């Protein structure tokens, strides 16, 4: 089996509520004596089993644009995972607070980083199923990473199981078919989110109507600050049939290249 990294409970010093805590952590950083971390704690039947599995996953599911997972903490009571600290909080919130401020080059840099994480995710055959800006974190210097924080203040983005329908393609709405291609669909919407400063897709629309409009083949309109090429990438994510969608490697290549070439 996968050996998850264990962190001594005594090496964590809680500081502040961020169900997640900002903490100092000792005996971790090669250099600095202590380093800031984010700490998540919970205790049920398929909580404890899910927790261990997730830790094993996150032990190797690691990449520059995935939230760094440091390991698990203590011996069980409570169950604690240790993640990197990203000072700027979740991207959704950050977008919204940097809205009518973020320029084109920055938005591309955000979008391209997320695509980069998704390229890694696809290479690992990992289907995320809940990709959206609310599930990204922002670090120093617009550093952006993908995590998976579950489905409270984004409760409206889910539909009574809980479904992030506004970020889902038709085949996921209908058959609950989730693949890299449905992740690609979501990415298209993240793209829309980014260029609208974290507005909710189909805000005017009830959940039922969203389900209707997605099934109908209707797509989000282009934001004012979105260059047509970027919207085109949006469309390639929103092809009705999944095998016709751009794959994440192409999307990243396009977004990366635009970002590099933009003042
Ligand atoms: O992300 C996951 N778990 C999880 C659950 C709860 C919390 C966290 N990590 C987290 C959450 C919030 C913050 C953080 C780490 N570091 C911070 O700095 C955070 C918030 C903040 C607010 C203001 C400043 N910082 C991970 N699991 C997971 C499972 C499968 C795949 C993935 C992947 F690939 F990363 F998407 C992922
Ligand atoms: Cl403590």
């Amino acid at each position: 089996g996968i050996h998850v990294q264990h962190i001594k409970r005594r090496d964590i010093v809680l500081k502040r509520e961020l169900k997640v805590f900002l903490a100092e952590c000792y005996n971790l950083s090669p250099t600095k004596d202590k380093m800031l971390v984010a700490v998540k704690a919970l205790p049920t039947l398929a909580a404890r089993k899910d927790f261990q599995r997730e830790a094993e996953l996150l032990t190797n599911l690691q990449h520059e644009h995935i939230v760094k997972f440091y390991g698990v903490c203590g011996d069980g009571d409570p169950l604690i995972m240790v993640f990197e600290y990203m000072k700027h909080g979740d991207l959704n919130k950050f977008l919204r607070a940097h809205g009518p401020e973020l320029g084109l080059s920055q938005m591309l840099h955000i979008a391209s980083q997320i695509a980069s994480g998704m390229v890694y995710l696809a290479s690992q055959h990992f289907v995320h199923r809940d990709l959206a800006t609310r599930n990204c974190l922002v670090g120093a210097n617009l550093l952006v990473k993908i995590g998976d924080f579950g489905m409270d203040v984004y409760s409206t983005d889910y539909y009574r199981t809980m479904l992030p329908i506004r970020w889902m393609p038709p085949e996921s709405i209908m058959y609950r078919k989730f693949t890299t291609e449905s992740d690609v669909w979501s990415f298209g919407v993240i793209l829309w989110e980014i260029f609208t400063y974290g507005k909710q897709p189909w805000f005017q629309l009830s959940n039922t109507e969203v389900i209707e409009c997605i099934t109908q083949g209707r797509v989000l309109e282009r934001p004012r600050v979105c260059p047509k090429e970027v919207y085109d990438v949006m469309l390639g994510c929103w092809q009705r049939e999944p095998q016709q969608r751009l794959n994440i490697k192409e999307i990243y290549k396009i977004l990366h290249a635009l970002g590099k070439a933009t003042p």
